DNA sequence: CATAATAACAATA
DNA sequence: TCATGATATTGTTATTATG
DNA sequence: CATAATAACAATA
DNA sequence: TCATGATATTGTTATTATG
């Protein structure tokens, strides 16, 4: 196996941050980029053991969220330097009852979102403004009109997403397009990586895909294209989160900050709401809509946060 | 470790069918029987391994849950004649890829239902006919009637059911109970394992407090009373199958045989519709009327098979 | 001259 | 189902003994 | 005399 | 999220350099 190799992604940005005006050191980049070199040459497992104890124990003060995230970029380092064979892989992660407790977590946030769903009274005004952000000029604000109606990731919307007209029988569909460029996948094999597979929207299917070629032909939307998720966490995030912040900080539910993701949810209850068949069942539905894995069921959940006024009212009336 | 002992109640079921007058000899039982004996005094891990290997050769060509679910009975055995920090109960397990195939098959058929309900057109004879069998003198009917009503268990309609009535502020409940006895649990920490918590029923709550106390109080009533679970499949179970597949032949939806469990599916989705509460998700009110352990909304899952032909019908008016 | 009984066999939650 | 490696339930069918 | 920029820090799906 | 031991996204705040 490789004793020798490099973590590029790493150094040059490193390398970036050298001739900075203002702004944090790359500290934690740093750490790993000192890491991946004191590994060439290394072949006993109790060295790269002691060298694995020795960041961990930095790391300590962390939450463990962080720590998670942290050891995933170490891992990627290690990937990226020396391959997916490498020993180290098998020292560097995190202890199991690590990974058994922020399961524990996740799902307890979840049960308790499922049981305490907001109602998202203003919806239709949310919507109104994400329809209204298809005919502005900054790309930026097409984009956001373009996450809550199409319910794609900010990620996909602005960098990769491929949006093409659906059939409907011989005619064009008005209320579902096709997509492309779907993220988080990990290519695994039932998943939708590298498949167009139609989905629904909230406003004319016309209307939808001419702002986006207004947004792939801006300028910045030609910066944007083809990103990786880094550049566009730098260049657009803060900016993207602001600006979702004062579009709907006076409409958006009192029980929750005004969120990009928030969109995504959303897009999900109002569209299960309207065009959903009888024979299936929520979570199927919401699976199908938001791309994910085959027979997955579980990942749906996560996204039931919402309650529509309309079905809250008779709800309510149902004695 | 004790390496002494004895599989009482396998021992005792050999014994038993010793003098029987018709029906299959207890060949897996006996296997189970010598297996255990052939395990008294044995001290070396390579012997038990190859005590195992030999077991597991004989089942061979069973069926793949079949295999799972003999091996529970070895380990019972093991647990019941040797306790629990007993070595052979690291080797005599499934192998990983087998249960890893056992859940990906699970799943898979779950999410099979949740993309195809089946619309229960004529669910409200079902409950009628249910409602009916309240008032039946055959304390076996009356058994399926609460099934039906209460959406409990067969094991916990027969054998274990307290059902007690629920105080409204200062009145009595109408539409819900309280319900202690819940199986399944193994007595987990998060479980409804010796709670008693509130459940709605299909019916007037003074309708089915009365039928089981008839229940109660009849003879085959009192047999059935606080029974293990192998001597209330061996008394009952294929009578109220049978019972079951007559009763509601004609009416059950035509792409299933109607099954005891049915009616806990159908108690479910029926009670839902009815009286949940509008800031909970289905998932959760599923879990919480079906007595699912703490923060658990992937059990739900399993009960989600059909779909009220009155939310067909206006799935199918949402053009 | 065949059918009730039993536990194997199997699947679901 | 509780737990994430399995168990406890529910559901189906091949064997057996028997005037 | 303080604020824009950056990456750490963190959480979600 | 894909996989069930983690990764790839989205979301928040402490530091830093700077006339
Ligand atoms: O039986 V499952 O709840
Ligand atoms: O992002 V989650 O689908």
């Amino acid at each position: 196996y490789p004793k020798t190799g490099v973590a590029t992604s790493i150094v040059e940005k490193i390398e970036r941050a050298e001739f900075n005006t203002a702004g944090r050191k790359p500290t934690v980049l740093l750490r790993i980029a000192d890491f991946i070199a004191a590994m060439n040459g290394m072949d006993a497992k109790q060295d790269m053991q002691a060298l694995w104890d020795a960041e961990i124990a930095i790391m300590n003060g962390r939450a463990q969220t962080t720590i998670i995230s942290y050891i995933t970029k170490y891992r990627n380092a290690i990937r990226e330097a020396f391959g997916d064979d490498h020993p180290m892989l098998k020292i560097a992660t995190g202890d199991a009852a690590m990974y058994d407790e922020a399961r524990r977590v996740k799902m307890e946030k979840i049960a308790n979102k499922h049981g305490a769903l907001i109602t998202f009274e203003n919806y239709r005004q949310v919507l109104k403004i994400c329809e209204d952000c298809l005919k502005s000029s900054d790309p930026l604000m097409i984009g956001i009109g373009l996450i809550g109606m199409t319910g794609r990731r900010p990620y996909e919307v602005f960098t990769q997403a491929e949006f093409s007209p659906a059939p409907y029988g011989k005619g064009v569909s008005k209320w579902s397009i096709l997509f492309n460029g779907q993220a988080k996948t990990k290519q695994g094999e039932g998943t939708k990586f590298g498949i167009t597979y139609e989905i629904p929207v909230l406003t004319r299917s016309e209307t939808v895909l001419a702002a986006y070629k207004r947004l792939r032909e801006s300028g910045q939307g030609k910066l944007w294209h083809g990103m990786s998720i880094d550049d566009f966490s730098s260049e657009t995030r803060l900016l993207l989160r602001d600006t979702v912040f004062n579009l709907f900080e006076d409409v958006w539910p009192k029980e929750e900050l005004p969120k990009p993701y928030g969109l995504r949810h959303l897009y999900a209850e109002v569209a299960y709401h309207n065009f959903a068949p009888p024979h299936v069942t929520k979570n199927s539905y919401f699976a199908a809509i938001l791309g994910h894995n085959n027979n997955d069921l579980e990942t749906s959940l996560s996204y039931m946060t919402y309650t529509l006024p309309e079905d809250r009212d008779n709800a309510l009336a149902r004695l």
